[PDB]
């Protein structure tokens, strides 16, 4: 038959994080895979997820948009957040298990491919150099390490990074997230040191960057529209392919955008065409960030194709472990409207243990897989050698 | 191989119009087919088919959402319209055979099924019999003969029926159609003849419905918003399920709907979320009416959703051949805004000759079939045998 | 000291549900409380709550404007829903032990209290009896029984009754819930059986209530606009204190409250002033529904503010145990803009074991206790003699 | 009498594309001509025209308002795009003919002449060189190519002159038509390579039409909103006439408007007032493009009046055969708003062959004709010595 005879939770140690994954098995012994975070400010989905695959169980594993619709109308009252992420990361264990079953690569669900390749950004760059030393290197202490990190990005034929923010020349070197508080500044003022720091670590990136490799700017949540405005004012004459700005005010991101002279890109925290909309309708962006591995890539087409009739292009978010990567090779081999795919390009290093193939680039661009589903499996034995 | 090989395009008779048909074929000898239509104001379709069809020989039968974004380029500056109706009818041709290339009924393509059966309206009722009697009978000719109708609907269990606009009382019984010019009076003015033939025509319909079948009225173009108001009031504590007015003015027809004590239902001849925005963002309609088999049903999945999106639940646009209803049945499997679905209960004599399998009502609903692609197949010997 | 030593959870049953609380002990022995629920749609809540009391161990439990300010910084990115119903929870259970550490009765720390005794209703009235007999009776299962469930609400003193809806001619009395997919329909349609069923519940339960005690109706997340707007209309000579309609969709509400004859109701899912806002810039409610026990009443004090700004007054979404009550009394005690307040008065045959202090009702009235915090407390060995 | 007695079709090669016409025959003898286009994305107008031609035989020749009425009525479903192409191709023949048989240059039906002189930029230039140098020489294959031909432009005392985008350091100088799927890059991504092969493209046009040689930029649909503001932040400093962008987004139009230095001008591709609102009523242009051609000259007044209450000039869409810039001279001498007239300066080899007349040019500007009808015909012997 084609029921769902199981739905299972994994997690891994992924250094200063973990991984995590569901596993749903067919009837005929398909086994469909995800894989999801609690890390970036998710506690609970595993809770969430173990309830709604339960009521699963039985359920036709090609009907993945009903099990949508009745999960939606299970958890209306608290949609959105960790709730929409255990709904996602079912969604994307559904679609493996189906492309599984049809034999097809999971694009060929989504409207089939239209590129074989994708063009990326090395994300977190410097950053996990400088945050997670013990597990990327070499480690960054210093603007001169900061220089070097984006020659070897030119170095490897990759045409774009991303990085955050970095404060110098105040002991040793560190980030700044008072968003996610660190430090504890909950006003989430911009001074002038942040300011001048940010110019001294940006001017270090694009001097070993060169004039062609593109630099992309995170600011997360770190700022109020006010301090947004201070940094763009400050970075005006740089070189920026965008900044990146989370916010929870489609009239304050407006805001800013309309007094920004760089492409600004938000909404990689949004769920469904509702909490897009009254960004697109604002004119908040330039580009819409959708997380698909939160949302589910079958959720994310349909972001996807709202965007695109506000010609707006759209990128992944992807930041995760190699099945996230391949999750979002797919959406992007379907999405006429993308922009550009993030991925990490420093990895763990027993991350190729965890998983069956690892993605492949070359001169700078994703090599869209071929294989039944997403292109990846975790491996459970390496799971458990690695145990959270 | 995948490869497109051929797309040719047939048409036969249809008593008062014809029918038309895309003819994909594959490598491995896979057809793919659809319906289109040229009578409702479409001339046309067949050219943009032809050279369309040309660039798509050579390419992947599986990479449908490609000739898509390729098509739209290739015509952008004249979209819309006849040119967007030529790429429908050949992206529904696409996913019969790609459904047909993976051994599945199409709507596993669109998500999987969430519904097994499908809620009708007997549309055209008694519009046909009324308006083409040589081919739809017993013929229609004075309001007994109405009321009879709508007895009939209840007696089969037909849940509801649709009636346009028709003069009783000024000769021979006949349609009124100004904005398709019969009568060529193009101011489109209602007056008291419109309105008390309107009333007299649906206390005969709801005389024969009872109570408990629910009826549909559509005044399509012809009138201006004044004009509708004056229906509205005139039909005020009449129990309509919907009134269908199609206009180009979002302003207008939101005007209209804020003054209507009726659901409001429009937008069948629209093409793709970018003309369905401004209705939508007017609060224009109760109900989206999606022409899929002019979308394209993929495209039609992005309209869905965006409906979805503004809580508007969405009704394919069906009034056409058997093919047709197989289409919008696999559409209407997979939306879950779904308001009811549309189909023409009174068929050609020689209707069933021209397809290999013909859609199954039960109890005021249709039955969604389960073989390979949309569910039925054009006859290539008995299309000939009916020249158009 | 006044540090935060541990932050436990517990839960037991509650009949057809689990109730769940949140233990706060500080340093110097004082145990602050919370009452929290995953039954309505949020699963996880358990999780998030494990997760967030670990990093407030150590802190003052005087801060809770701190705690709250950490926490959002720290789940910033999947805020709302079940993160932000851990959050809200937390805080509940500091602000009980921080009122029990100044001695003084929770509202003492809400601005003081303005009124003595809150006005009630008497909710899921007949909702209890009909779907969950075997824990609250009499049963009730047909109309006259729903008539004289309001004749005991009338000769109670009670003032006002909620209903929701509850289709009575289609085999045994039961509800109509297709927003939270029982049944699963999900396109969510309203048809003459949900009408008629409307109609002869009210009508039956307007018969037992007399003409002086008030009706509200809570129609939850069970229709589109569409369908509320016809529901608006079929009871548009009914005397209806309010409607209760939950919607996703600002605009789409507001189009609905436009076309009301009823005062509208909503806003019981959302949280902070960030997602009551769209609502009321649109004019989209009469009164907003404050859920005091998702949110934290700390929070539900800044919304309350928000909605007197606009000339809006509130109402506590109230379902739960007896801490959720007084919880509540303590936010009604304090909100000089209160419509009204929600309760349950069909109460588990054990749930006065679980806590010590039950709510005072007279003549339709909560009294608000004195006692410091927020007046009652759950009793752990009853907890754990009630096993979930 | 009046009456038409025939409507015929046309077509003739070219080299890179075909001309069509419409011919249309009066009772007396008149014939009315027009000359429409198919290659623009426009597949399908002679087969509408072929439809719609035969509704008009036998209507009075007179009756050109009568006969778009009834056409528009006709087509109303699937109007715009190809649809209304055909009929403002009849339009146009219709107005030859009667201003033939009141033996007046067409001007006189138009409000009667303003001006009789028109000031042309010469366009595709040098376009039509690089991309056609096989019809339109001398071939342009590099930079000093670029600067020749701008000095020519110059030499010849035009005024003005209209580029697009050609990518010059990658290999052959090629244009970059993404738009149009030349290249197939569906996202219409603006990178370094388009900025600065823009920059260095137009930098030599500039060298060599001298400061007061004005210089058009030409953009049509070939990025999304992101793309034009960084198109327009390469090109801050440049002195240009306008930058011309096609779109389907009033709103993203609108915001790209509002970031630039530069005056925009858009809306080639749309028909009727009713299309060109949306955008008016956004502050999209400076200036608005009306296709005479496709809308009709006598619906292209309309939409100039139209134009004239926004206070925003406008100008024809020419770019075809020699009876297309004789059309749209008659309607820019009738029209106060005018901005300036398009006109392709580079003429096919047997151009003259095909027509009675040519535009005569002097000091930059177009002599109108003053004879009965547009001011040149089609000539039939020419048109079949250059089969299709
Ligand atoms: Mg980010
Ligand atoms: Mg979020
Ligand atoms: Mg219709
Ligand atoms: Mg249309
Ligand atoms: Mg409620
Ligand atoms: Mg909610
Ligand atoms: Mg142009
Ligand atoms: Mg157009």
């Amino acid at each position: 038959s084609l029921k769902v005879v199981s739905v299972d939770t994994l997690c891994c140690d992924a250094g200063w994080r973990n991984y995590h994954f569901v596993k749903l098995t067919t009837d005929e012994g398909i086994v469909g895979w995800s894989e999801f975070d609690e890390g970036f400010g998710s506690p609970g989905v595993t809770a969430v997820i173990e309830q709604l695959g339960k009521r699963l169980v039985g359920a036709s594993v090609m009907e993945h948009e009903r099990f949508f619709a009745e999960a939606y109308c299970l958890t209306r009252p608290a949609t959105g957040g960790v709730v929409s992420e255990g709904i996602g990361a079912i969604e994307n264990a559904l679609l493996d298990a189906k492309a599984k079953t049809l034999n097809v690569p999971c694009y060929e669900l989504l409207g089939g491919k239209l590129r074989d390749r994708v063009p990326v950004y090395w994300s977190h760059c410097p950053t996990w150099r400088i945050n997670h030393p013990k597990f990327f290197g070499p480690p960054v202490t210093d603007l001169d390490g900061v220089k070097r990190t984006a020659e070897e990005a030119r170095e490897r034929q990759f045409r774009a990074i991303k990085t955050n923010i970095f404060i110098h020349d105040d002991g040793p070197l560190h980030a700044w997230r008072p968003g996610f508080a660190v430090p504890f500044q909950p006003a989430l003022n911009v001074d002038r040191k942040v300011l001048r720091n940010l110019r001294a670590h940006l001017e270090a990136l694009r001097d070993g960057a060169g004039p062609d490799v593109e630099i992309l700017l995170d600011l997360n949540f770190n700022a109020k529209p006010e301090g947004y405005l201070k940094i763009l004012r400050e970075l005006a004459d740089f070189d920026l392919f965008w900044v990146e700005i989370d916010s929870y005010s489609p009239q304050g991101l407006a805001y800013v955008r309309n007094h920004s002279p760089h492409p600004i890109s938000s909404c990689e925290t949004l769920f469904g065409i509702r909490e897009f909309k009254p960004f697109f309708d604002a004119n908040a962006v330039d580009v819409a960030i959708v997380d698909t591995i939160w949302n589910g890539v079958w959720q994310s087409m349909k972001i996807a194709a709202f965007a695109d009739a506000h010609d707006i292009n759209v990128a992944p978010h992807n930041f995760y472990g190699h099945l996230c990567t391949m999750i979002n090779a797919n959406f992007a081999a379907a999405v006429p409207n993308l922009r550009i795919m993030e991925t990490d390009i420093d990895r763990l290093a027993w991350e190729d243990e965890l998983f069956t193939h690892a993605p492949e680039y070359q001169n700078g661009e994703l090599i869209i897989p071929d294989r039944p589903g997403w292109g990846t499996d975790p491996v459970e034995e390496a799971i458990l050698a690695h145990p959270p």
